[PDB]
């Protein structure tokens, strides 16, 4: 065996220190995989680590995708070609500040206990592995690839103590032909280590933490000694920055201090920098944090204050680590990192616009039923959902209430905006004075702002989006609903020839020519809320609450010559022109 | 046909004004049905009205009960023998300040949309109707009984607009032989009347309100006119008082004002006083109000400030209405009302006591599973549910959290109380310094304090009681649970020979002898919280927050000779003896009115 875990890591009979950086293939465009992997190599590090996102690879049950932006095999091959080893964490649940922690949303339509030894759930994970694992097994080092070892579950000690669950996953991997060493990662204290591991069954244990390697490793060492294990020390996630959430201030970490904290790990064991290069949560795939009953959604940018910025350029922190390495670990060869240049344009004018209500039928085909349905039971995972019904008014003024809706609701009557309610505001009284004669159109646009990816709210009832109970008018729930799923995966269907109306959700088109594609940032600091596309590719979410006020556009999303940017904006605040900038626009908080 | 709804109510061809009073057979001991019905007749009224509680008659799916306390047929026979007509409202949902609006809790384990045209739900209502309605059909006036008409659903306009649902309920009733007139009742304004009725299919419409009969009846009249109906006006629930909730002050209504308000109703049409006699929510059958996301549980006493008090004696309000009737409707013959006498017994000493933990095994056979289960999925509808696990402490102090538990939780570690959390407190961090070595016993006692009986929270996730997600220790959910369902319908299984410990839920027994059984009130003002039994009969809940601090004990619950009260108290607060009083003990809360 080329890679062994004993009293130490051994690669080809020789003692080996793992120097790893996290780069999620699904967060960096494929055209920059080489760039980012090169820059990890140039740091003097020897290994790349990545999660695998189940929700991306099986977006609908039984429908699998492993090409293009999802070509994990190619990501791994470029790594090997650059002479990098790999650690893969293929857990059904990856946390990762990622939608539903990586779990497919269609699971919410299933009768199963997600993330447990429930066989209904295990079976699903099995079918997923039946597709994923055969692609990774040939890429094990022993088999001629570069994969050193793989993770079982992910910080399971911060969720449960179901050992049968951990054993089931390990078993599934083994019988699919995974013969490399397997391991768990957890918080480095007793409670999480006990609950999250199979140490008594010889399953390798790693710790996750972002400082104080000496103390944390000692807790790990004490745990190993307790079980008679003579094992190397590895930090499977050394949090070197952090993620950002809407409305919350961007907080960076001192490059030098991070540099020193990393040194402390390397002196005692191995490391995987989380993140090395963080990249972006394109489209609707951002995750969400929880505090008690409250959800706190995470931003589109996964810059993370990582070594490489969102775009993939080295930072003070990268340079500070390069120097810490050249000073304290000079035996590890270094190189010069690659840089990309960003481009800059001013005032690309508005060509065309259209209200959602006007282009609604080319975008979406409605589902009708007596009672309102939830997003996932309609077959939708991500995006927006429009509930439509008709009702006449039975009094000069009437009260409307959305009962058990999530995450954000905008209510219109005959096209006129009445109210917007976010999270815990949903359910509050809405008062309306409607036409005395005839049916009036009640439209409620719902947005899924990202399913919680961790902890006690992981399987809360609020994880199913849309209206779960109903909409009350006076004292009775309204019936006869038309549902328009709006995943907005079909931006080519937006009909800009139809009408536009102030104070409504709408699409705004901006055209421009590009001579040579270069990275750049869409300035959206004067738009309210929504998503943006470039040549039909969903860039992710914007929101003027900050801290981020821009969307990053990779050079590879642009095309020589004519380009089209499209902005879906829901608040009614837009601009007749857009700026593309060199540097992202930030809101001070 | 003897009874018809035309441009008026006609009985045997003659104009007829219905003078009805609500008495719920299930809220009054059967030995006192005659008493209550007689007093209704003595008022000069001609009709009694009652809901039927599905959750009482079908306590477990497929298991039906119509005897004893639930002998609705005997209640109707007593009314008839006393010369009273009857209105029955056999809606699957009755609201009624009653647990889960009368719906069986086991419906929560089914894949169905409760209270809708969902055929799964309709099929359940039908199977229940298959047992209930054949019992009432022989009792329709046309068949020699006293039932004039029956209600379809209940204020459905305060819940939905599913016309297929209403039609389904109508169809089921007809299919079972119900040929008397049918009707709906709703709030008397446009939204509720449109949503709640089948007026366009000639289903009779009635209104519920507590005042301003002239104004409320004109709203009903406009609706009728709009649909070309010349119908009599009837108030199917004239709210004459109101219910109480724990921690909330008792507010009464002036006897004269209420008499006046009733006079206004009768001047234009027919009435059904809600309640004529309210009685008692025995055992765990109380309902629950909601405000936004918050639950507001209703109290054991359904006195309601009704015309007869809980005990069933005429009140100042009864006398006010009687004087009004004597003056303004003297053509209705009256009688002298009946009064029951109450008793008092001092300092009945505590004889025996046993902590719940010590008598667990005779009360309840454990259900063991890896993940924690909710109350209904274990097969339990009412009462308490103990969750038990074992765990070792991985730090000097660890955090515990109960995730998604309702309604009230008490947590013990190795028999020692750590914390009690009610409703929204559940889920707050609990910090504990655990044993130095080995497994500790983690006990969590959950109480179902009553499912919401109305409105937007009627089918909230919180309606399923117990722990719906789990119990977190540090950052992980705990596994390996033993569940002990504690419906407490088996007080004879309490083993007072076992041990007792301070600061724990426990049972306490007080013995006494009675020569002549009379009504009386158990003073529980110095007991924390729990339930009380007399001769094995669950009187209902007590809680020292008030406003009620007693439990009414009907004479029929007592025996000539030796009697035993058992008190289950959860807070650790009890006294070495109890007093029975002639009148209830109340707690003075700010805002109260008498
Ligand atoms: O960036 C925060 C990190 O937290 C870790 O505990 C988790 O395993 C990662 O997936 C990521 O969510
Ligand atoms: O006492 C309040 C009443 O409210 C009515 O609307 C309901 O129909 C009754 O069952 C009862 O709940």
């Amino acid at each position: 065996t080329r890679f062994e875990i004993r009293d130490d890591f051994y690669l080809d009979g020789k003692s080996f220190k793992i120097l790893s950086g996290a780069i999620h293939y699904f967060r960096v465009p494929p055209e920059d995989w080489y760039h980012s992997l090169y820059n990890l190599k140039a740091l003097g590090f020897n290994t790349v680590e990545t999660y695998v996102a189940w929700n991306l690879h099986e977006p609908c049950e039984g429908e699998f995708h492993f090409e293009g932006d999802l070509d994990l095999e190619k990501f791994l091959q470029i790594a090997q070609d650059l002479g990098l080893y790999a650690i893969v964490r293929p857990s059904p649940f990856i946390c990762a500040e990622w939608e539903f922690g990586g779990l497919p949303a269609w699971l919410l339509t299933k009768n199963m206990r997600i993330r447990s030894s429930d066989p209904a759930y295990i079976e699903a994970v099995g079918r997923y592995y039946d597709q994923l694992l055969p692609r990774l097994v040939p890429r094990l080092l022993d088999n001629g690839g570069n994969i050193l070892m793989m993770q079982v579950e992910n910080e399971y000690g911060s969720y449960g103590e179901d050992k049968a669950y951990l054993r089931a996953i390990r078993q599934l991997m083994e019988e699919c032909g995974v013969t490399c060493p397997l391991f768990t990662s957890d918080g480095p204290w007793r409670a999480t280590l006990k609950a999250g591991t199979l140490i008594e069954e010889d399953l390798f244990v790693t710790g996750n933490f972002g400082s104080k390697a000496p103390y944390n490793f000692s807790q790990m060492q004490e745990f190993f000694d307790e079980h008679g294990k003579k094992w190397p020390l590895m930090c499977m996630e050394f949090w070197d920055g952090w993620f950002n959430r809407w409305k919350e201030p961007i907080i960076t970490r001192d490059p030098k201090e991070l540099a020193d904290a990393v040194r402390e790990v390397l002196e005692q064991g191995s490391i995987n920098l989380y993140m090395f290069h963080g990249g972006t949560n394109f489209g609707f795939m951002n995750g969400c944090s929880a505090r008690g009953t409250l959800d706190l959604p995470q931003v589109t940018s996964y810059d993370y204050d990582a070594l490489l910025d969102e775009e993939g350029n080295p930072t003070a922190k990268y340079l500070a680590v390069k120097k810490m390495m050249a000073t304290h670990f000079s035996e590890y060869p270094q190189l010069e990192p690659l840089y990309k240049e960003s481009m800059e344009l001013d005032a690309i004018p508005l060509v065309e616009k259209v209200s959602l209500f006007e282009t609604l039928d080319s975008l979406s085909s409605p589902v009708e039923s007596l009672y309102p349905q939830k997003m996932e039971e309609l077959g939708q995972s991500y995006g927006y959902l429009l509930y439509r019904t008709e009702t006449n008014w039975d009094a000069e003024e009437e009260r409307l209430r959305i009962i058990d809706g999530r995450d954000r609701a905008q209510l219109y009557v005959d096209g006129q905006w009445v109210k917007t309610q976010y999270q815990t505001e949903i359910g509050e009284d809405i008062f309306y004075q409607g036409k005395k004669k005839g049916l009036s159109r009640l439209d409620i646009l719902i947005e899924n702002m990202g399913r919680v990816n961790y902890g006690h709210k992981f399987l809360a009832d609020t994880q199913r989006k849309g209206i779960r109970t109903g909409v009350c008018k006076d004292l009775h729930f309204l019936l006869n609903w038309k549902h328009y799923p709006l995943p907005l995966d079909n931006p080519e269907k937006i009909d800009f020839s139809k009408g536009w109306t102030q104070g409504q959700p709408a699409f705004y088109a901006y055209d421009f020519t590009v001579e040579e594609p270069k990275d750049t940032y869409l300035d959206l600091s004067e738009f309210g809320k929504g998503v943006a596309f470039v040549n039909g590719q969903n860039l992710g979410r914007f929101w003027n609450v900050g801290p981020t006020l821009s969307l990053y556009i990779p050079h590879s999303y642009l095309k020589e010559g004519a380009n089209r940017i499209i902005i879906f904006e829901t608040e009614g605040q837009y601009k007749e022109e857009i700026h593309l900038t060199r540097k992202p626009t930030l809101k001070h908080i």
